């Protein structure tokens, strides 16, 4: 009821509820090919199997907590300036994440009737709704510091302080600047050099990253839904799983776009665990063993090495040898000690894929929301097109790799940290080369790892990285999984919930007469001006890569 609370409570359910977090596991961290291997995202992205009760999270968690609480606060705030655009800014973040999830959507009129149920909104134009993000961050980011009020409820990074959110504010203009730069450039570039030129500057260094604090509570995961205090990050609650026996895999895209740069991220992102006493309350380093030294010691002994899941393929497909317990005398030791816990063979199984570090599903984890990295990255790009940067595409792209590196140390990494002879031995063998715009986003997308609607987003809109192309890898209907979408090619959106059609009907209607007829996740939005581009070859060192020609 108070406009500051309604404020902590919308900023926490950003990454805070389990509940939209299955759309996240199940679909966008695949389709962006970060993860693979795990049943969940195997099931349903690694298909392209479309499922209204996952699909719908966004869209409807979003719009019944944090969405009502905004727009509750924004009219009980014209009296406290500051809070008011700080609730503001929020708006447009989360509808900016709802649009690029679903096109186009409620917003103009997503006001107090809407919120109360009593009126049906109708879906603003993608285009529309980018030219009002710019108009409103422009607002907000006068309107800041115009109060004498105390954001008591701002629980991100900024901790209230208004000239932080400033940054913020330009920061995300040059998000969004960045994002229509395709389909309508001279917007692009004239929104982008008046954020990047404003007096009150953006988020030039991490001092200035923009997250939300999540705090070191249990996990609860499915239980309470209905009580939900959204404190903790419930993006790394989900991959880490409710299941031990469904963690969270690195996909071979992943794996090998980090080994074959010489990526010293390759094993602080993938470890192998045997993890079948781990706690579900919190991840531990006791029972989460990380036994990826041993592993890899068995793989040189054997001339062998990583298997990697593919896009598609969950980890008991693409079968890959298990090792003996006695192939890693840590778990030796403990298997001899105790058979039954630790010569576990479906757990040694998942042993020998690569996992996702535990450090980044700690309920704790930040909540990214922008990052200086990010802002590096979206310099060097701007350069590259001509736009008036200051300072050469290269200094911007080495700028953004080592924040991208020294995020992890600083918000993710509990041992073994990137040390700066790693990074710079990275720089060097890793330069913009002959095509910037994709070493830029290769870059990006793996900053954007834990930040999956803008790697998705800018994923999208950049067209890189270059995805395995999922129509040359492997299918497994033998297995279960159900392929009824003969469009293999990665979802360029997602439906809308199917509620909408009896709820808000002729608004649904309408705006699926404007995308051409039918609900149709492999339309482009507005922005999204070209397929993403797709390797045309992967022929792994171990392992199935794409189908043999002829084969399929
Ligand atoms: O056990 C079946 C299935 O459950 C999935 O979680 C459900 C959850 O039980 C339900 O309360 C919620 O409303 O929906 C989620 C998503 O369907 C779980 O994610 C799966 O691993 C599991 O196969
Ligand atoms: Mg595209």
């Amino acid at each position: 009821l108070d406009p500051n609370a309604q404020l902590t409570t919308s900023l926490l359910q950003t990454y805070g509820d389990f509940s939209l977090m299955d759309t996240y596991r199940n679909y966008i961290t695949g389709f962006t090919q970060h993860f693979a291997g795990g049943w969940n995202v195997t099931n349903y992205a690694g298909a392209v199997h479309h499922e209204d009760d996952i699909a719908r999270r966004i869209w409807d968690r979003y719009y019944e907590v944090a969405i009502k609480n905004l727009v509750d606060a924004i009219h009980k705030s014209e009296d406290k300036a500051n809070l008011n655009a700080a609730l503001r800014i929020h708006r447009v973040y989360l509808l900016s994440v709802l649009a690029d999830t679903y096109g186009d959507i409620p917003a103009s009129e997503a006001g107090l009737g809407y919120i109360s149920g009593i009126s049906n909104p109708k879906y603003d134009t993608v285009e529309d709704l980018y030219g009002w993000f710019f108009t409103e961050l422009d607002a907000c980011e006068q309107q800041l510091g115009t109060g004498t009020d105390h954001i008591s409820g701002d629980v991100t990074s900024m901790g209230g302080d208004v000239a932080k959110w400033k940054k913020y504010a330009n920061s995300l203009r040059m998000r969004y600047a960045m994002r229509i730069s395709d389909v309508n450039p001279s917007k692009g570039q004239e929104e982008f050099e008046k954020a990047m030129n404003h007096a009150d500057g953006y988020i030039a260094s991490a001092a200035d990253d923009a997250y939300i604090k999540y705090a070191d509570s249990p996990y609860t995961y499915y239980d309470g839904a209905n009580d939900y205090d959204f404190r903790t990050n419930a993006l790394g609650e989900i991959l880490y799983g409710q299941d031990p026996s469904s963690p969270t895999f690195v996909s071979s895209t992943l794996f090998y776009q980090l080994q074959n740069t010489g990526d010293p991220r390759l094993y602080r992102i993938c470890r192998h665990y045997y993890n079948i006493k781990r706690s579900q309350v919190k991840p531990d380093k006791e029972q989460n063993i990380d036994l990826t030294d041993e592993v890899l010691a068995y793989f040189q002994r054997n001339n062998i090495g990583e298997e990697p899941c593919n896009t598609g393929s969950a980890w008991y497909e693409n079968w890959m040898n298990v090792a003996d317990a006695a192939e890693f005398p840590t778990l030796a030791k403990l298997a001899e000690q105790d058979a039954n816990s630790y010569d576990n063979s479906d757990y040694r199984a998942r042993l020998m894929r690569p996992c996702l570090n535990i450090d980044f599903e700690m309920p704790s984890c930040p909540g990214i929301l922008i990052t200086s990295a990010e802002v590096d990255f979206l310099l060097a790009e701007a350069k590259t097109k001509g736009w008036n940067v200051s300072g050469d595409a290269e200094s911007h792209y080495e700028a953004g790799v080592r924040a991208s590196m020294e995020m992890l140390n600083n918000y993710y990494l509990t041992s073994n940290k990137i040390s700066e002879d790693e990074i710079n031995a990275f720089i060097a063998n890793n330069q913009l080369g002959e095509n910037p715009k994709q070493t830029i986003n290769t870059q990006a997308w793996i900053l954007h790892m834990m930040n999956p609607s803008e790697a998705w987003a800018n994923m999208r809109r950049s067209d890189y990285p270059a995805l395995l192309d999922r129509s040359r890898l492997a299918t497994f209907p033998g297995d279960g999984f159900v392929y009824d979408d003969p469009n293999m090619s990665m979802p360029t959106r997602l439906r809308y919930p199917e509620l909408e059609g009896q709820y808000n009907s002729v608004n649904y209607k309408a705006a699926i007469e404007r995308m051409g007829g039918t609900d149709d996740w492999h339309k482009k939005l507005w922005w999204d001006k070209s397929d993403v581009n797709v390797q045309g070859d992967f022929n792994p060192p171990y392992g199935k890569g794409y189908i043999k020609i002829g084969s399929g």
